[PDB]
């Protein structure tokens, strides 16, 4: 998909993962936020459109997506230990991640 | 998968494509090596254990498959558009980025 | 997905089709609106949360996913016989049952 | 697959649902009950072969899976909930939906 | 499944094929027949119910579908290579491997 | 995949049931052991590449197969159960099959 639809996926799911009552739910929502996370890590988005690969911006991007992704299967992880709030919790946390890449190539 | 069995998936679908008599069977095998770099591009190797993730070492482990599955996307365009040979040539390039990496930080 | 992430979805595959140089991209982006258009058949839009589920308004959106998804697999079908300007033209006349709706409901 | 098969695959679940002795069984029935139900909705049974589309039996026909499917998805949040019983319970009224189709157009 | 429904699959697939007027319907179709016939080789026919798992019958049962599975792959290769006329006549003699256990254990 | 990346399949999964921490990571191992199961039995191993199909061997080879998998199997229910030690010592009892196999064709 284009990188602003995982983008709407990343926010719609965050906002399932709040609103759930069971562990079931935030997996899924989790789940599906991986799998955008996957499909945009290697997207060129239009601020950087002028840029070389190897530029420290593009890597600095990944490093972005990389960083998301490995918090997404943390609370993935507490969500299996069918810890719920816990596993909310870190999700909200991941918006740190979302805020400063914004702050930065949005 | 582990990282090493990301790499026997790369390895073995490569030597598909090139006995492949086929558009589907190199289509089927890029298919599966998108997946495998895709499961790869997030891991952290040996010879990087104690290494920052921002490391520019580990940055560019990433970069590496960045471009490795910008390659494997376009020799999947070329098999798409039924360029058997084309596409099977674009794979044998796609070695030039393993042996980059591998010489790396393998 | 919400409903709205669901159009998003047609959207950007129509615009894929439009685009398309090969008949692999051409089924590809048929495939993902058969499945965006089955996710959203069931919703329940905005402007008839107020209404019963039996209101032939209700009932009149069904047969309007009815009909885009029908056209969706005729125009599949043509794709999978390899004629791709033939494929491409149907899921232009996709854009009538697109339009209908939207002024009824959207 | 064919209607008559959709319909086999909804029964042997509901099957699968009273006997089950886990939620992991009923949410997995249950989901195999969605998509049978998702690719029944667009078909045209027999008994109305001769009927415009827009024909109100052929609307009335819709809606019951709609009905369905609704249901379907009510007893699966209760599975994940991991409210066995009271999801088995739903599955047990879903019969009421079979049962009225079946009345009219089998 | 149950080894029934199986069954009908493959049933229904070999007749999709038979129609078929383009190699992307009789892939598809092969694709559905591999996934039953997998589905199917680990099951015990009510026939047989009474024998050692090592019995003869149950090798013998096994071997059919093992052979089945095999003459489907090399149908589905035929289908791969655009060879669909090729294709339609493999999967007409499959029948012969569906006719021989059905002889003995239907 | 090759039959002996399968068995690195199962290998890899096996280990990580032993040291899971929740039933969900022992059914999702389950899971990809099976499907590595599921590929292997219809490959045909080296040290029998010399034998009739129909030879016994290669019958013994299947039914070492088929009773793997209906360990696995029942290993799958007891995660299911959420009967997650019951589940990992199943598993480990499998590498009994594991086991026989190989003393006799690996
Ligand atoms: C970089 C490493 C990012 C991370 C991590 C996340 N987002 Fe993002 N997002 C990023 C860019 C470069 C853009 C602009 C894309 C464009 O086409 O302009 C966005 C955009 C969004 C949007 C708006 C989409 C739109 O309709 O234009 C949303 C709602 C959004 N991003 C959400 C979001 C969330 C919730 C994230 C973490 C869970 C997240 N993003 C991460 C870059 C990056
Ligand atoms: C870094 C960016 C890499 C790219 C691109 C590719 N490979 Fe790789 N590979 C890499 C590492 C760090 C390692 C060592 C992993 C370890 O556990 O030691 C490997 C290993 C291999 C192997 C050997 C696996 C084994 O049995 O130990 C193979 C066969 C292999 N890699 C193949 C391969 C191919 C074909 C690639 C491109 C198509 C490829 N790799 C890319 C790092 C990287
Ligand atoms: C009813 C039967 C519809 C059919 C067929 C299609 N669309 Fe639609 N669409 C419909 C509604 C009720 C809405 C409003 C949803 C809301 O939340 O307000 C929409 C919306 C769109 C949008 C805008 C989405 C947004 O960002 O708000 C788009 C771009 C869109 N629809 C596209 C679209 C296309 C391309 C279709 C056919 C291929 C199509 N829609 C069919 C209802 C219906
Ligand atoms: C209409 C809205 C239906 C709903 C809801 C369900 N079924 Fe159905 N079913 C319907 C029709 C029109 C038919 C006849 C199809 C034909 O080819 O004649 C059927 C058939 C069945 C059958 C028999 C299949 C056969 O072997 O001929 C079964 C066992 C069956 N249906 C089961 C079933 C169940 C369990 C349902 C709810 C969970 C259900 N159906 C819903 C139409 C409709
Ligand atoms: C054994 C190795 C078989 C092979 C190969 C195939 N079939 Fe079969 N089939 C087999 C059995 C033991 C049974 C009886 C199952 C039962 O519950 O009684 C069947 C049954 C069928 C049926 C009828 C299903 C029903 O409604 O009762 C059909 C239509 C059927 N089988 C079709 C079929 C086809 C087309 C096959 C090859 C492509 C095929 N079967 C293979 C055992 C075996
Ligand atoms: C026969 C019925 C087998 C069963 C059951 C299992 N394995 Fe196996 N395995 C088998 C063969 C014939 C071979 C040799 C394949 C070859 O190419 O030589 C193997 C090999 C392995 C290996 C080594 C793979 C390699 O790198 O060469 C491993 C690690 C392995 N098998 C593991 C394994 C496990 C854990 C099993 C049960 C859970 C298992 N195998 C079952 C044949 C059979
Ligand atoms: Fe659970
Ligand atoms: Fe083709
Ligand atoms: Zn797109
Ligand atoms: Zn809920
Ligand atoms: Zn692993
Ligand atoms: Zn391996
Ligand atoms: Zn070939
Ligand atoms: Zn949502
Ligand atoms: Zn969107
Ligand atoms: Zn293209
Ligand atoms: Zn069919
Ligand atoms: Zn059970
Ligand atoms: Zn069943
Ligand atoms: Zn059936
Ligand atoms: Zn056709
Ligand atoms: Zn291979
Ligand atoms: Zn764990």
């Amino acid at each position: 998909a284009e990188l602003e639809e995982n983008m709407h996926t990343l926010n719609d799911n965050l906002k399932h993962i709040e609103k759930a009552d069971n562990a079931a739910e935030v997996k899924d929502a989790l789940t599906k936020m991986q799998a955008a996370a996957q499909d945009a890590w290697s997207a060129t988005p239009p601020k950087l459109e002028d840029k070389s690969p190897d530029s420290p911006e593009m890597s600095d991007f990944r490093s972005g997506f990389w960083e998301l992704i490995g918090q997404i299967n943390a609370a993935l992880h507490l969500a299996k230990q069918c810890k719920v709030k816990e596993a909310q919790a870190a999700a909200e946390q991941l918006k740190t991640t979302c805020n400063a890449c914004h702050q930065k190539y949005r």
